[PDB]
């Protein structure tokens, strides 16, 4: 009776589907597949990548920002919502080919610092390859990369280090509040008496009412579904996208109903 | 005109007089110094460690240690109020000496793996060496050795990672709830508008109400002072020690007055 | 058309197939698989580890050391032979749950520090949860545990740090020399002219030579076919096992046979 | 009797002594002080630092830089001669304010990860801020950055990482082969039976002649009197530089006066 085999994280194949840029605003641009959420901002003094989705995703990130007249050494900053491996993936790998610096908290750091491994809900069956970051930053600090600004808003529940990005753009001059809102969903968590996290539900409760209060016109999220985005129509992929108040709102009354039925 | 000249940190004299293991109640004992303190506990297991004091200061505690029946081998956990060369000095020392392990949250784990450096307040100019931390725990995470369980609770303010750590021990089999809880001061820190700490008034007036509801019969601070402790007089060290209500009360009449004399 | 889907690390299920634990000294036991090596080394202070094997195994070497009589926070120290997900596998895991020290070079820690990845051959192909070194060891530093002395001897091949270790122990009172040697192969290397691994034939060449020159009366490898050793048959496990000289002269044959082919 | 004081690292003036960046070839100037090499390469695609110096010359630098025409995200890689403070001081805070990446071989990583602390050699008496190292280089690497290629040449002694880089550059057109090698002596080492270094003689032996066969027509050392340099001069700098075969025939000799007046 032989000890059972490793088995690698499988994904759809949706999570998986190449896509050309997609243009969100004048300087913020989509890059990653259908399912899973790249943002690209082309700023004077260089791009600012947030998440990068599957580990196996660094060739076609690197693809996309050529076409947007990017070269690896223009990348200056990785932003990430949360460091899981569908997600923050090929993070390590995009350091050593793009010489960009990776801006993320203290949570998320210590748990990019690891792969992912030792998960609080997970354990080791979601492992990617080990990053580093190279600035800590804290709740509502500002980050700046060729005049825009780039402020943190944290919001612990899906990750202890999940962070909400914020920024404002332009839409041919006219101005746009951008909100990079985190997951919000608990797939398979012991929301109640939770050694690992004992303020779970203090802290989605908090994280809930965080995300109603975003300054935001147009709401992304890492997975498009969860903001009612389509990114493989084009065109109409910000039709029927989700506001801040009502992304919170649904997943919320989610959280409650998973709350409860976890009591039973 | 050469460039200036680095300067080491230097404390008061009391901050680095040794002092014999003072008892606290029947596992718990401090053989730090007369100005820093040092919490022993020892259990069947192993013996536990909070806090260490200056640098300097490995020498003196495993000396303690050896008088106390414990070898170096038999350290088995080390925890952090902050990560501030004043407490967390010996700490990197102390792990090759001893084969103890740090828990720590993840400021505090990110702070101490740095050295102090590149702090949010003081820059490099208090600087100890590095230490890595083994267990990342969370707010409320109970970690236990040795029968007795100790629980963390994340008071953010002088760092990010301050944590108020409170433990039952008995006084001749009656119970004794003791509460190590972490400085509350902000000595020189900039309160309104920090870009390095952005939520820094919100995190302090959390942490006050925090210290207030904690369980504790006996308080202790990393600076005896800050809790009205006098371990110099050995007996009478507890004698007009402050509960937790008159500390956290003090130190936020302090506060208030110093971020109003800062708006002038 | 999809991304691939990442796959996972799969071996030969003779390498995790557990066994019982098999003496192979007086205090030398090997508790891994039958293709897998788990040295284990009771002492007086203390039980010590060589290796771990696949990360999967971390629950059956606890197993057989609690038949040995050691708790978890008993073992004291790991060692390795290098940082390869099917030897440095369970490391981190039995970290957290022994309380123990890792003690490895600079070149196995870095690689231990991001869990196998960006491997020098292999890539992110053969990835495990990282673990951190709490001792940087140097070429001919003894490590004593319990008064058992371990020598470390850097023979740098299959990894930049790969490491023998080579002790002395007994025989019903009659010493014997073991040498724990690491492999010499290289499945797949681009031996001549690869960019990341330059002086790689210099470094074959020269661990050839340490290998022989090793004190050993009896040797012992990561994989035990390398050192023709049996673990299934028990009692007969070291009847036809090789000298260091053979085990030596034996992987240089293999190493100038694939290096000339390579040329072809 | 109170506890010692710490002592901070202090140096000679002429160590912190402010020059104006000095030209050594067509693309290598010298930005640092008097009697500390601080060596910038400019290129087509970025900027190359080689060492910075003591920790409070990040300012410094980034003057000289500025002088030169390179703004702050123009510098592109960091190399280190040895994880010293005198060298490798400023490092952390340079990758903060700069965006570029360090890259130096796995000794020099975990020294330069623990801010020098914990010295082979001098303990914890010389510490200064930690870095990370992004890249991890190997013996005979080659690193390109805008067409100019360095080369790593190992050369353990000094510190297990010490490397010399070589690299080719022009004199109006004409090439110049410049080799900019690593520190050969061991102030107050314990050469022979050294516990933390076993192999300490045969790793500095073997250095000396790493040295001689250097490819190199203009020789510089990260102490500028080391090499018979003398940047005040300006014009007249190079004058009375030594060779390779100098530099390393008259460091043999004082390591063997020194080995042989250890024994006595
Ligand atoms: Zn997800
Ligand atoms: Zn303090
Ligand atoms: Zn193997
Ligand atoms: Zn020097």
């Amino acid at each position: 009776a032989p000890l059972p085999q490793l088995r690698a994280y499988t994904v759809d194949a949706s999570w998986l589907q190449p896509m050309a840029p997609l243009q969100v605003a004048d300087h913020t641009w989509q890059i990653g597949t259908e399912d899973l959420t790249a943002l690209l901002v082309q700023t004077a003094e260089g791009a600012v990548l947030l998440d990068g989705g599957m580990p196996q995703m660094a060739g076609h990130l690197l693809d996309n920002m050529k076409l947007r007249g990017v070269a690896p050494q223009d990348l200056r900053l990785i932003l990430l919502s949360h460091a899981h491996a569908d997600h923050a993936g090929p993070v390590a790998e995009l350091k050593r080919r793009t010489g960009a610096h990776v801006a993320a908290n203290a949570e998320t750091a210590v748990l990019l610092a690891r792969g992912g491994s030792n998960d609080l809900h997970f354990g080791d069956g979601i492992t990617y390859p080990p990053a580093s970051a190279d600035r800590i930053i804290m709740d509502g600090e500002v980050v700046t990369v060729g005049g825009i600004a780039f402020t943190a808003h944290f919001m612990p529940g899906h990750t202890p280090g999940s962070t909400a990005w914020t920024w404002t753009d332009t839409r041919d001059g006219k101005p746009v509040r951008i909100a990079y809102a985190d997951s919000l969903s608990a797939p398979g968590y012991q929301l109640k008496g939770n050694p690992r996290y004992p303020r779970l539900i203090e802290d989605y409760k908090r994280s809930f009412a965080t995300v109603r209060a975003l300054p935001c016109d147009l709401l992304l999220t890492p997975h498009p579904g969860a903001s009612n985005w389509n990114y493989a129509v084009g065109s109409k992929a910000s039709a029927e996208a989700l506001t801040c108040n009502a992304y919170a709102d649904a997943a919320e009354k989610k959280f409650d109903a998973q709350l409860a039925r976890e009591t039973a």
